[PDB]
């Protein structure tokens, strides 16, 4: 599977968070971001395949979620563009990452899991 | 200036709760919940005046905040009914209790900043 | 499957949280709480077979979740007793509940999460 | 009073974050991301003074906070990197924002409480 996956809820209507934009980046050894992988959350709010062991490289990643997008979809103007985490993935900790995301328009919350 | 604070926000307008219901209850030796204070939140969401150190003795708390009513008068019907927020006061000595509450129609966070 | 499922997340380990108790109450006609299930998070953070779709029928239920157990067993000391969630189960509304909770020791989110 | 504030509280221990660094861009006509103000949490978790009313015009701001240097000061070596949020300010007319950035060593909240003047 993907050692990189994210899961979004939207904590107004409690239900997943479907059709998010997810884009993930890495730094590299210029400093800047480089684009890494991207894709959208399923009807389950989850977001699977985005990338392999082998690609998943040591490195510093960005994950940036769409949620300015998704609300403005609604209806609603939001108070973020995005919702957004920046972590150091290691090869000697926990295998894989998920990065969880509670949603509202104006509060929102972005948390690591990281696990075997 | 009261050791207990409570802070009422809306997560989906990004704007203080105002009229908000809060009841606090101490835990008496026999297990029962007594009416400690109560008060509604001002215009900044924000309810002072709830207690006094010479009152606000160690103990269990609960602070039941009335979420229904406050949705309601926005026209919406929440499924998150009242929120509550049970903890332990002074186990340490006096301190003063920050506790905010950020409402949607189907989430709570709760967040209790504790000073000296 | 439980018509009502809860799922724990820990924000200062980065993790499931594993081995919380929770348990759930049911609103009696005397407006006390009847003991209505009651179980604890496995090693995935997720708490299933609480209950069944015979035994679930409409009424206002409580679901506590011991936080303050979870947080003694790793060391670190908490705010809260525990995090609740009140909510009325009508025949008309949702299909599943699940409770998502994100937790650290001084601020918390319970989301009502409501599927088909 | 400026109409932007930006307040840090720690999740792990329930109290302000004091001397965090917070930065503050705001987009220019070209895409770029221009140096708007800065400064750092005062003991009430709080940086007071960022900007006015009359500088704080309509545009895209983006607030980035070193919480990784918070975090190690206090003994702890965290794993989110930084906390950082972008918002268009004023569209709808001049606002008072506060931001609350609220950490723990694998998470952050972000809460905006958007006032009229
Ligand atoms: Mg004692």
């Amino acid at each position: 599977m993907s050692p990189l996956m994210v899961k979004v809820l939207d904590a107004v209507r409690g239900s997943p968070a479907i059709n998010v934009a997810v884009h993930v980046f890495r730094k590299a050894a210029d400093d800047t971001w480089e684009p890494f992988a991207s894709g959208k959350t399923s009807e389950s709010g989850e977001l699977h395949g985005l990338t392999t062991e082998e690609e998943f490289v040591e490195g510093i990643y960005k994950v940036e979620i769409d949620t300015k997008s998704y609300w403005k979809a609604l209806g609603i103007s939001p108070f973020a563009e995005h919702a957004e985490v920046v972590f150091t993935a290691n090869d000697s900790g926990p295998r894989r990452y998920t990065i969880a995301a509670l949603l509202s328009p104006y509060s929102y919350s972005t948390t690591a899991v990281v696990t075997n």
